[PDB]
């Protein structure tokens, strides 16, 4: 459940927070509105475990595997299965057009999978972009009465340590790995102003990955039917924005800032970045 | 109002957050649960003014003034008009015994004052403590109707620089200016197992003051219910806690943590403590 009545944490024996010790003296922990930004260190993940368990929250994480994309789920399935909400009800949402090809993965107590079909379009770029509307089309279809939170990702990556509770917030996204270090004018977002997802050169706080976002049902649903419905004015209009769903995704995220705001600990490329010292782990990754 | 839909924010032209440069490298920023701790530097009170603004937010001052005390309620309602809540909608809630007492004080546009009129008791221990049953017996009377956020304080206190929506969140509590370096075990917390309060030596994430706690309605109403409640357990069997109705506060954050925890910045005496360097703004000071 979300925003219902929580019962008393018991007691807990734990290291005492240090006010006058930062958790990390090398990288911001919140963002300017007071969002924290989620790195190792920020968190101890027995209080949060102990806070979203008693609240019985169900996790739902949709991927889409449509058209030669289904070898990746086996990697992806298995890796989630050690790393991703591990001890939390899970309910897996693999859409594909390939709904007889999804690999039969064992998965832990408390988890389940569900394949939906959907069509594939031809090229790579709408496949993408329409998750959007699918992402959608399922809020009222299943999600609303399923999960508490949905977690959106691509599939062709690989899940290598935690990611748990510490990301459920009602709105996130992530800091893509090649631009978390950069300004905000090097920022490739949507620069023509004939598109929706258009950002001036002088606004914009991170630039948000494509690949992992997430929030509440509700949450999800306001910015995955937002982000199509932008689509589709561009479509009537002509143009595609330069990173497609990636650029709306920005867009949205500018004008209804998320509350929290995940490292790039948890969407990384390991082959083009390696492993800089401000990553103390890597989570969510690449398969190159 | 709170929780609901969310029009997106106008275009603002203000610095860019940069990830590789802590907001502050001298405290904790964020709670190990995840929570802001709020200190100047973390906050960019624009962006917060609009978000809150935009939400027609709406935020219910209380504050006893119960015998004596009617003295300190000019300079505290002169001082919140100067630094409390500017632009935002403010309903004042004067608890008082001397109802016709109350100081003509000038309020600014969209804001209003109501006097409450309840009993004195005859300890200030008492009047202290039954604050918490007379909070709750007014979130039904008023509060959830006419406010979205309360903040409850003491009233031998002056502001003397902002005090804004950047505290605002469902259940804060503020760090006490005597502990905020001290380690748990030096804490005050309530110390025997025969009183509701009982906090053991090992527990503790925070020393929270009585005199500067809120949230959303629904969770001071529950604060305020479950202390009220424990202090007549208490009392029904022979004890008071050492430290009255900021002993059971802090039973109460200890088992439902807070979701913002306001920096000593918020709750201050200049004459005991001076004016530390990690105080970058006294905000709300105690009348020496
Ligand atoms: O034939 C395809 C093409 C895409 N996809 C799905 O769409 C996702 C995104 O497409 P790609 O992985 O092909 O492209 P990128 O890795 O460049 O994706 C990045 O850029 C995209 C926009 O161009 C999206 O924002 C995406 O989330 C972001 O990680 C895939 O992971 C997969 O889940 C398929 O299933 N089949
Ligand atoms: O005769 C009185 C006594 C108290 N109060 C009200 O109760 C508040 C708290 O009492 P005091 O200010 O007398 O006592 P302290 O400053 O020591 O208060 C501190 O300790 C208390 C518990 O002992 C509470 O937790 C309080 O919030 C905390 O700041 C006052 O500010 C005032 O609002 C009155 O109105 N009249
Ligand atoms: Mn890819
Ligand atoms: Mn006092």
């Amino acid at each position: 459940a979300i925003g219902e009545f929580m019962v008393s944490l018991p007691r807990m024996v734990y290291p005492q927070p240090k006010v006058l010790t930062p958790c990390r003296k090398d990288v911001l922990v919140v963002t300017p509105w007071l969002a924290p930004i989620v790195w190792e260190g920020t968190f101890n993940i027995d209080i949060l475990n102990e806070q979203f368990r008693l609240q019985n929250t169900t996790i739902g994480l949709t991927v889409f595997a449509i058209k030669k994309y289904v070898a990746f789920l086996k990697l992806f399935l298995e890796t989630a299965e050690k790393h991703f909400m591990v001890g939390h009800r899970v309910h897996y949402y693999v859409f594909t057009d390939q709904p007889a090809a999804v690999p039969r993965v064992t998965l832990g107590t408390g988890r389940q999978l569900s394949v939906l079909e959907v069509r594939a379009y031809k090229r790579w770029q709408d496949v993408s972009m329409r998750r959007m509307e699918m992402i959608s089309d399922f809020c009222e279809r299943r999600f609303l009465s399923e999960v508490d939170y949905l977690v959106c990702v691509d599939v062709d990556m690989e899940f290598r340590d935690h990611v748990g509770v510490e990301i459920l917030t009602p709105l996130f996204g992530t800091l893509h790995p090649g631009f978390y270090g950069s300004s905000r004018e090097a920022f490739t977002y949507e620069r023509r102003p004939q598109s929706q997802a258009y950002i001036p050169k002088d606004e914009g706080d991170f630039y948000y990955g494509g690949a992992f976002f997430g929030g509440s049902v509700q949450e999800v649903q306001r910015l995955t039917r937002a982000c199509h419905q932008a689509m589709m004015v561009d479509q009537a209009n002509g143009i595609e924005a330069v990173w497609h769903d990636e650029s709306h995704l920005n867009k949205y995220l500018l004008r209804h800032k998320p509350t929290k705001v995940l490292s790039p600990e948890y969407l990384w490329d390991q082959q083009l970045l390696g492993w800089p010292a401000v990553l103390r782990k890597l989570r969510f990754t690449a398969v190159p």
